[PDB]
């Protein structure tokens, strides 16, 4: 029964119907997303006590946003009025080789990107959590946000809260510059983390990390890695890896600490929806931390829900841990039957 | 900041979309109603706390029904898990001088319907709320419901907590005896009341008081009604008259005491939906009474929000105090801009 | 427990939803409508035997709009397998000084327009029915429905069947000699009917009817229609008047026989949707003559339909019985609640 | 062109558009299911009289009920009024390994529940069909439809009209008692049966039957079946057996009679809904029974048009004879153009 | 044949349907609209050759975007690419006395806000126009677009070409002050328009003008007005009141000249949506002036194509000169019918 | 930047959305769709200029024609008015063994069917193109589309504007002389045409072409093709084969010369629609053309974009040349995020 909180940004997803294009129709579905809301979202599923640390205008949209939060199980306590503007996206399915198209739109006029941390209580809350989770965007949206975050996992750190970070490093749309810019400002939170969700590549191509080029294999990726934990004396490393033989995705995960590592086997992977979906593998992985579980069950379980939010349409990971036990323990029941 | 809670039945709302006809379409909009739902959906809307006691089946369609209630802004710290089906109806929304039609499914085999006062912690609730509002159809869906309600009135006056009764009393659905069957569970929760919504028809063809015919119009209205209430010792009577001129349909809102009459002036009344309206009019007068108003503003604000409930799809009344004041002060003002 | 059988034309309703235009968006809703389709539907639901005498393709487009006559209440028995084609139209439909927009797709190249005397085995049909309506669409589609139309109304004729008639006319959508070769079709079926749809108008701008000048407002009415009558030795003669006073709508429906006049009270009307609204009196006026009703009940029940009509979106009456008997019993009641 | 009649249960079936959640969405498309009518109606559009015996309420969902019977091709004739409510479930579609999810709501109390054998005239019913179909759920969902049920059976034998049954066993939703208690009802009605559909674990988890050890593979199989078959003289027994290879679904169907075993070849099965889907199997081989077809045509023919069932949304196998061929004929066309 | 121009802004408008709130569903219709577009949509619908002048960023939703406007009819060959993000806003339509609700999002940040003067290429588009009408929101949404703006105008001057403009005061959505800076930037294009919309309230509540208090009712209104005009030396000056009578709504145009003064008579006035509908009006003026019609006409016909835009949902004015005229010559025919 | 005209019929089509059966649902989505419609959209989307050559009623259902044709980025210059109907198939669905079911309504009284060449313009419109496509279709229409289709042929062959034709034969739709009917029709036309588009079963079965049986393989079929080229000295001879592998389906394009033939690998397809994906990998071969690429290049562009046809629902193949080389360029890809 740990208590959960995230500090993040909440954003307005469109999506046409079914594979259809904005070119082809005016309608829409609309949701309220973003990293912590899918992460607690998740994890109040797995009946976990979540509660969002963030903004919402004071208007009609915003309280809507409050509605939405309040029906997936996360309290707003402790979600804020200030500014006007919400951050949002669309998103057009893809379909085979067509790809899902996402288009982002004004993200840092919004209501969470123009406050700062005196404007949370950062001591009152964290005075009613065991456990808190920084998103990663909090870094990069603004200034403020950036220094609201890193105020936020000093404090935690402080209170001896456990503190939690998702690397939200994506290639394509950054500088060479930018890269650099984010590489400072995860340096200096990274020092107060204790579990951790990235890639390898993420430490590479962010972090500047240079792997023994004298080793190969598993071996040379955990060194990188657990190197990379240990100058950061991190408890926690956890991520995913893409494949794909011929005809078949699949999707692994991975779950290190300093002195171990563990990954599941290859789960075949089918593709509906797989925005946000890596939030759905980190609420595995923290909900099996804090059920005190082995390295093995956790990987196993949070990649298992994974998959499951592969099959999900839209960004929230609406799972639970008998449906995810279920999938591990009767793979061949594509039909349950209940309220006879 | 008044805490509220209520002892009722959650039901399914299956409505076809526009004015269409089940035989036209396969196309429906589900939505979790209920006295109790409307009446604290509003009440949370207008700011005030509350809290809905009742049982909801553990199953997904029950586990949707409470995320229904807390996107409302309702607590559902109180609502337990029992039994497996929940009451529904379909509604096929008229159009001029074709009614509205409303076909009910089973209700009595419902979760809330099988349930006894056993089921619930009655002590540990009511020392967390001021006030409790027991919904009349608790008197007449089962004989556990209704030995659950009327222990839990007793409870909450012992705790000398405030309680709200509703009459939920429809001539065309009860035969002679059922009527008078009743009259006496009425006759056993009165006693416990301080306020109560109900019509002078309830008084005369359910309670069977009789008018002083020596008397007439308004003082005639008025003694037959303060007798009622003196009779139990009652705080608050309110309800609602509907009438029509050549062209006009109007609503009116009456509030009594045992020594005063409050009527609002007729309001011009236009009906997209009207059910659950009633639940609008009761949460305004409730919120009058948690801010301590006269007689007089809480009969105005209440039946504008009663007129309110009408032009809103479905029977929760998602009003706010500002959106019901600017009705009020703004009456020609029909568009308004925010966010700018 | 009249058998009634109809001889008419199947088209597809194209609707796109609310008050939507077809610039506004590709949604729509489809519908199989037509004059003795929903004049049929009306009856059936009357709990009257109803079957339509027509053609559709053998497609999937055709066995939809079998499926679509059966679930309305109506036998399929009688409709043949003929041609590829189906007759359709558009509605967009307006609101206030907004017109509904109709535009017609090929008509004449349906199955139905297609077919002859000869396809149908009318002998037969008429063996099992005591009453026969003859769509006046039949009579302008093309020489062929035409040619149909007439052997039909003979041999129901000669097997003493009963004979209904709706005059189609429509000036707006026809020339100077159009109209005179209509008025030529009309002298040929008129002899052989019984009951005869259609207005005043009618009788003057299609029939060149003559109005004595010498006499004047109801007995001048009453004068050219029963003449009219009398000639061709009709039964009954029913049709409806629109009108409206300052701000409201009216309709009025009147029924006349060769020597009396039954007239209904303006009756306030409501339009969401007037089209196909005139089958609805007409089914209304049979349903009447079905259970041998005074000219002012059936006149009465009738146009309390016809306004009923203009209440329901779509083209097909679904209306019952004790609904029409409802709304003339208890004018006030616009909520009905069933199931209990 | 034989006459089949089956008596049974009608449910409506709640779904959210595509594969959406019951959390995610309001929205639903309501269908009138149940075994009887899935069956029933596929065996329409394989172009056989077919017609319902059960009850509905005398309300308007008892009467869309019925207009969605004739809509789909089965007479509603047999079809009485009675009760108030009808079952129902909510069927949540599923994805990939994320399961299909089935929630029931209160069957019992429905209209068909409560009905009795002195509510059917079956003496008048078995008069006018060769064969009838008797529901399992009918044994199981109360000592009312069970008794009935029983009754049709013997009566059916009796009037010497073939006797169709099908194996309602659901493992996952009954007891240990509950399996025994369902034994015995089966065992009382299979000795009036000429055609039972049903798998091979029925027989041994249901029915207690015990598989000769010394024997193995098909022997051992064939030798249980039709020593079940001899012992009650059953005609024909038939089911579909599912199976996986690395990556593929495959759908098998068999038939066996007391001297003979038929099975298909496997079918690579594409999954989108395969509730249901059981009933387009039955409608097949029961087919096949009317056009005394070999056992080799029934089974393929069956299988066919199991696998067509799980590639259309819904409960009901809308296929024709021709489609079904088609398939087989062709195999490698995807789309059918008509009309030109 | 007069081509015209409009230099602008696009928004993204979102919709639920019917009469639905933000809380109530997810689901949303998008448009492309904005006075810019409203005004040349219409015109384009009038059968004038149109081209809006603005940005849109170069991505799927500036595509679709630009989709749209060709769509409606509207060149978009000068619409070039700039920003990622377009400006938009939430509508909940209301009903009854409950008012619709507007909510904006972030607006300045849009791809319209951030280009200037520099991004256009005023001289090569006013040498293909003969008149332009500058959206009053580009004068207070940025100093960059206001600076565009007058930039615009006096080129426009220079050219000798027409130049329409419009009064977008919202008295609700400003503070004391920028009321006073918006008074200014309007002074500083005012004395280059030929054409304006606006309102007397926004002479005397904007631009501070003081009326004759010697004078009364028409002449000190005409005074006023008058007065304004030739300070600019203004060719047309129009907009519209609304009233309302008890039971009714209604509205009213009126067109000044310096030397003469048109009002219409009041017109009832239907409301399903009155977003936007002032641009209709607008249009309807415009297209007066292109035809050179009298003031009268041109003042009726704009008045008309206004209550018109009432009762077509969106702000878009989708309305030809044919129907307009058709309300004009046939007030009592409701609906149309085409393609006999 | 090369100029494209088409010269075609414009169709409605109606799609039940999802999977859906007409006789499961009445909502449809409609769009204008056409061989000419498809080819041109796709070529907009390329950014090269087109236009339609056709004719629409002069209704609103022609004028929403005209505005899709817009919004597609087709100029409707040429579009000229005539008749009263626009030809429509109905498309249903289909998934995994369940084929899509295509069912056509009338065509040939259509606006474009009942035009002729002296009906068009085609002097002035070939003076403002480089290249016209002749659709197939027009040449089996009506004699009137055939006689305006040659003509055109004729005189863009004068003006030495480049012409290009696609075979439009379908087996399926045709009878035994039939066929030789459109043999010598095209033979007619095939004089005048640069590029075309077919396969071989085209030239064998209804060209009557004979292979020679002395050759084989790859061999035997590019001495019938190049023979069929070098008899009309055509420039560019392109198509497409399916195939399937077990489990997989897959497109392979071909491209041929009279000295060459390029063949490009097989490329898996997944098929989600279809219908109309034929002009999609024509409109790559013609962008190849105007780009003047190599055979080995456009016919690979044009593969990868025939596959994405198949992954988008409806028949306008809706793809970018950006597009097209993500999925040639980053295999890996499945989802692209933008406007940050
Ligand atoms: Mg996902
Ligand atoms: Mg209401
Ligand atoms: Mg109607
Ligand atoms: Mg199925
Ligand atoms: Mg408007
Ligand atoms: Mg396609």
């Amino acid at each position: 029964s740990l208590k959960i909180a995230a500090f993040g940004e909440v954003m307005l997803r469109f999506t046409p119907p079914e594979y259809l294009m904005l070119e082809q129709t005016e309608q829409l579905r609309m949701n309220f997303v973003g990293t912590g809301v899918n992460l607690l979202a998740n994890l109040a599923h797995f009946q976990l006590e979540t509660a969002l640390i963030t903004k919402l205008p004071a208007n009609r949209l915003g309280e809507a946003g409050k509605a939405a939060l309040r029906k997936l199980g996360i309290s707003d306590q402790w979600v804020g009025e200030k500014g006007d503007h919400i951050g949002s996206f669309f998103a057009e399915m893809g379909y085979g080789i067509r790809p899902t198209q996402v288009t982002y739109q004004n993200r840092h006029q919004s209501a969470f990107g123009i406050s700062e941390a005196k404007d949370y209580d950062f001591e009152a809350f964290l005075a009613e959590v065991d456990m808190v989770h920084i998103c990663g965007i909090s870094l990069s949206l603004t200034e403020k946000t950036r220094d609201a975050a890193l105020i936020l996992a000093q404090k935690a750190h402080a209170y001896q809260k456990k503190v939690c970070f998702d690397f939200n490093y994506r290639p394509s749309l950054n500088t060479a510059n930018s890269a650099l810019f984010m590489r400072q400002q995860y340096e200096r939170i990274l020092p107060y983390c204790d579990i951790v969700f990235g890639s390898r590549r993420d430490l590479v191509e962010l972090l500047g990390f240079i792997p023994r080029e004298d080793l190969e294999g598993e071996a040379q990726e955990t060194e990188l890695i657990q190197r990379f934990m240990s100058q950061y004396n991190l408890e926690w490393f956890a991520g995913t890896t893409r494949s794909h033989s011929q005809n078949q995705n699949y999707l692994s995960g991975y779950l290190y600490t300093q002195n171990e590592y563990q990954q599941s086997e290859k789960r075949p992977l089918l593709n509906l929806d797989r925005i946000g979906a890596g939030d759905a593998y980190a609420a595995g992985i923290l909900y099996g931390y804090s059920q005190n579980w082995s390295l093995e069950k956790a990987v196993t379980f949070a990649t298992v829900n994974g998959v499951l939010a592969h099959t999900i349409q839209g960004d929230i990971p609406l799972t639970t841990v008998k449906q995810v036990n279920h999938v591990l323990e009767h793979p061949n029941i594509d039909l349950i039957r209940e309220g006879h």
